[PDB]
């Protein structure tokens, strides 16, 4: 159980992964989706914050490294087809300002009809009044 290993420090409830990547086969490899798929690996100074795994919707990453991770598995082209307005996305803002992987359930999967338009209001209006607002860091749907 290479998760093992991170869980020894990590907490196994809210930074063990109980959403649907649990449950899936890593399409690369055939095994069990790991934590290292994710977030790559600790090094010696890993305590110290440092730029050694992948962080998601933080400062400490630009948008692109962040969402490259996502594309060592996912498809461009079936994301499309699942909703559109992915391609515009994948350069400009984070994933996980929009997906929450970790919990149960995540938030664009129950999403309503009127709330996968809100969400387009909410971030772009925040772009708008926000002299802060940081596409790889967004607070604002969680
Ligand atoms: C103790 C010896 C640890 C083990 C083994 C692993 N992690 Fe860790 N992690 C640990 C600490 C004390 C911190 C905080 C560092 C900091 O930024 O101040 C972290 C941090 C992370 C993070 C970032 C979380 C955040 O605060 O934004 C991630 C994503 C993370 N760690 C993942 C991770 C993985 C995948 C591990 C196994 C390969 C792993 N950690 C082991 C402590 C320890
Ligand atoms: C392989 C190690 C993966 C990495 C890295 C990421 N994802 Fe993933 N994801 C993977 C699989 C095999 C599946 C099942 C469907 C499939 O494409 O074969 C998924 C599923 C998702 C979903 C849908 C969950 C559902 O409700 O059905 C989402 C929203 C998703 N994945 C998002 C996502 C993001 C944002 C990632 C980077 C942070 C990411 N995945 C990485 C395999 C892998
Ligand atoms: C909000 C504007 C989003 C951002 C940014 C990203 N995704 Fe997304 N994604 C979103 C919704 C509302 C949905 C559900 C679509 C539906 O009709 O139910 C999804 C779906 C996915 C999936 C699953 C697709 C499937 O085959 O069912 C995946 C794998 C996925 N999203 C991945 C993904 C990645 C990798 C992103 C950053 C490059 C990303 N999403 C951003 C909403 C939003
Ligand atoms: C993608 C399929 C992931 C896998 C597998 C693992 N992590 Fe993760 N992690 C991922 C995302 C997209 C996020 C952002 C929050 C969310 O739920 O979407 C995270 C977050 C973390 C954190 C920070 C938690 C916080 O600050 O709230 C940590 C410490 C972390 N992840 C560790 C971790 C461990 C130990 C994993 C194996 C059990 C693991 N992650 C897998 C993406 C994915
Ligand atoms: C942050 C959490 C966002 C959410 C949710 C949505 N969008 Fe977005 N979008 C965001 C950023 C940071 C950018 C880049 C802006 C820039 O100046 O480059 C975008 C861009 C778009 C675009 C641009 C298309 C183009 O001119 O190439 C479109 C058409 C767009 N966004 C639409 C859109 C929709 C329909 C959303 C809800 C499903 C949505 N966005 C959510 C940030 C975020």
């Amino acid at each position: 159980n290479p998760d093992a290993a991170c869980l020894d420090c990590h907490k196994p409830d809210t930074e063990g992964m109980h959403g649907k990547h649990a449950s899936v086969i890593n399409p690369n490899n055939k095994l069990p989706v790991t934590c290292t798929n994710c977030h790559g690996q600790p090094s010696p100074q890993h305590r110290e914050g440092v730029k050694d795994v992948m962080r998601f919707n933080e400062p400490m990453y630009k948008v692109g490294e962040q969402n490259s991770v996502c594309m060592s598995c996912h498809l461009p082209e079936q994301l499309q087809k699942a909703f559109w307005p992915h391609d515009v996305h994948v350069t400009k803002v984070a994933c996980a300002s929009c997906h929450s992987l970790h919990p149960q359930q995540d938030t664009m999967q129950t999403l309503s009809d009127k709330g996968r338009i809100k969400i387009c209001v909410d971030c772009h209006s925040d772009q708008r009044t926000n002299p802060n607002f940081n596409p790889a860091s967004v607070p604002l749907l969680k």
